[PDB]
Parts: structure tokens; C-alpha cells; sequence
């Protein structure tokens, strides 16, 4: 029980900070993944051997595509790290152990396409889960994979608090359909403005959970200016991939998709820093004010596409 997983000590440093990078050392990320639920968690809440083998199997499932890719699963699960350990009295034992696992399964067998371009596909999973169609592949590959011989991490939680944590996850990671977070948040910011926001109302908790998630989802837009640019090519690839098979199936795609568009890009990432990523930050902010260095740097990445539009970049 005594081996500790320690980090060099720029990491050791810099993985408490929101804008931590995980680097471009892929066989580094089990490492700072278990370090992060050792200190999140405990050195005790999983079997070392269990959750190794859980971690190389659930990076198996994750597909080489250019952004929906393991790297992008441990960033979202360091996102949720950060948000834990400036929350730490907030969350229960059970939720710190559900949401790095949330987060780090939220995107399992991602192909790098769309709901959307599944459903005019017409892809069996469309026919399967006919809303929050990838989602829910998602948790599915998730039980699977908890269920292989050797990977079932919460094997000495009691019956409830195992049903509790998989419903934790579920909820999570159902809650990563974008399309849902408009009305999350509407919700959350009514609730908070009214003062009828209660954190022992646990179908309260479920969507100030959901809101963690979109943040730690969307996070890309809260790093130092040079990740998040660099970041922002890997999500159009796949964009515009999806875009391509969108006209093979002979259907226009919005402009978001067309690389035919790609002069529109700044102006499409104003659209969504204003639509999406500034609101669900100052909701987030509001609910949990030491998530606010998440706004803060969102904010700063705004202003810097506003320079690319501009032309002083
Ligand atoms: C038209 S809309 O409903 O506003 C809508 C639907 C889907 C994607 C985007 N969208 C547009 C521009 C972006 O930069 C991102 C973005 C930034 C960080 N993560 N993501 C992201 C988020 C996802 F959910 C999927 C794939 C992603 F790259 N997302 C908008
Ligand atoms: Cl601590
Ligand atoms: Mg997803
Ligand atoms: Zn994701």
C-alpha cells in the first residue's frame, strides 16, 4: 500500500493548476491519472492491480483519431481533478470515485464523429440509443469493460454504494451530450438566481455534476493560448472529416464542418466561447467560485481569437 506515484516536480506543481497540460509522453498519462486518484481519492479507494488494468484496457477502447483520443479522456479527467481538490468538502467519497472514472471513460470508442452524422448515416448505434447516441455507447463500453476478469475497480464497495457510483457515472456521462447542457445550464442559472439551489437535493447535485462535466469536456478552451490553438486544429479535423462524409452522403454541412470554410473559423470560435464555454464557466463560477480560474482563462482565450479576427494574429 506504501508505493506513492510520484511526479517530477514541474508536474508535481503544475497538475494542481487548471491550465496543467498533460504533455505530448503518452506512456506517462496511467501515471498521472492514478497519481491524481491517489491524491483525489486515496491510495487505498482501488486495488493498484485493478485499476492499472482498468486504465490499459479503457485506453485500449479509445480509437487514433486527430482529438477524441485518450490524450483528450486524461485531460478531461485532470479538469475534474482540479475542480475536486478546490472543492474538496463539497463532494462525497463515492463522487470522487465515480467522476475521475466518469470522466476518463466519457468518450470510449469515440469514432470522431457526431450524433448527427450517425443518425443520417443511419448507424446500428442511431438505431440502438436514438438520443445521446454516442453517450450512451459510452457508459455501455464503460459496464463492459468494469466487467472484464480483473477490472472491477469497485468490487469492495457494498451492493448500494456500487449502484450508487455506476448512476453517478451514467448521469456524468449522459450529461457530456452537449445538446443537453443548454438546459442544464438554463436551469442551474434560474436555481441560482432564485435562491432555490440546494446541494442536498440530489437531483440538484445531478445537474451541478452534469455542469463539472461540460467544463471539464470543453477545458481545451480554458489553457495557456498556445495549447488551446493547437487543440483547436486536432477538434476541426475531425470537423471536416465529418464534413467530407457528410457530402459523400450527399447532404451540405453546416459551415462548423465544411473545409471548404475554413476562413470562418475565428468567427465560429467567437459563436462558441459566447454561446457555450463563457456561460457554462460563470454558471460553474457562480455554483463553485473556485472554479473561477477556468472563466478567468477562458475569458483570456476570447480575447485572443478576437486578435486573430482582428489581424494581429
Ligand atoms: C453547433 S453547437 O451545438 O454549438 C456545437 C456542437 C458540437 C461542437 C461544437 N463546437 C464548436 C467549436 C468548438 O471549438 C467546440 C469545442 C471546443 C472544445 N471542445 N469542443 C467540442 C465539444 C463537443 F461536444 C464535441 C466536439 C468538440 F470539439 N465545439 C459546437
Ligand atoms: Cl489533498
Ligand atoms: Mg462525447
Ligand atoms: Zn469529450
Amino acid at each position: 500500500g506504501l508505493m506513492q506515484f510520484t511526479l517530477p516536480v514541474r508536474l508535481c506543481k503544475e497538475i494542481e493548476l487548471f491550465h496543467f497540460d498533460i504533455g505530448p509522453f503518452e506512456n506517462m498519462w496511467p501515471g498521472i491519472f492514478v497519481y491524481m486518484v491517489h491524491r483525489s481519492c486515496g491510495t487505498s479507494c482501488f486495488e493498484l492491480e485493478k485499476l492499472c488494468r482498468f486504465i490499459m484496457s479503457v485506453k485500449k477502447n479509445y480509437r487514433r483519431v486527430p482529438y477524441h483520443n485518450w490524450k483528450h479522456a486524461v485531460t478531461v479527467a485532470h479538469c475534474m481533478y482540479a475542480i475536486l481538490q478546490n472543492n474538496h468538502t463539497l463532494f462525497t467519497d463515492l463522487e470522487r470515485k465515480g467522476l475521475l472514472i466518469a470522466c476518463l471513460c466519457h468518450d470510449l470508442d469515440h469514432r470522431g464523429f457526431s450524433n448527427s452524422y450517425l443518425q443520417k448515416f443511419d448507424h446500428p448505434l442511431a438505431a440502438l440509443y436514438s438520443t445521446s447516441t454516442m453517450e450512451q455507447h459510452h457508459f455501455s463500453q464503460t459496464v463492459s469493460i468494469l466487467q472484464l476478469e480483473g477490472h472491477n475497480i469497485f468490487s469492495t464497495l457494498s451492493s448500494s454504494e456500487y449502484e450508487q457510483v455506476l448512476e453517478i457515472i451514467r448521469k456524468a456521462i449522459i450529461a457530456t451530450d452537449l445538446a443537453l447542457y443548454f438546459g442544464n445550464r438554463k436551469q442551474l442559472e434560474e436555481m441560482y438566481q432564485t435562491g432555490s439551489l440546494n446541494l442536498n437535493n440530489q437531483s440538484h447535485r445531478d445537474r451541478v455534476i452534469g455542469l463539472m462535466m461540460t467544463a471539464c469536456d470543453l477545458c481545451s478552451v480554458t489553457k495557456l493560448w498556445p495549447v488551446t490553438k493547437l487543440t483547436a486544429n486536432d477538434i476541426y479535423a475531425e470537423f471536416w472529416a465529418e464534413g467530407d462524409e457528410m457530402k459523400k452522403l450527399g447532404i451540405q454541412p453546416i459551415p462548423m464542418m465544411d473545409r471548404d470554410k475554413k476562413d470562418e473559423v475565428p468567427q465560429g470560435q467567437l459563436g462558441f466561447y459566447n454561446a457555450v464555454a463563457i456561460p457554462c464557466y460563470t454558471t460553474l463560477t457562480q455554483i463553485l467560485p473556485p472554479t473561477e480560474p477556468l472563466l478567468k482563462a477562458c475569458r483570456d482565450n476570447l480575447s485572443q481569437w478576437e486578435k486573430v479576427i482582428r489581424g494581429e494574429e
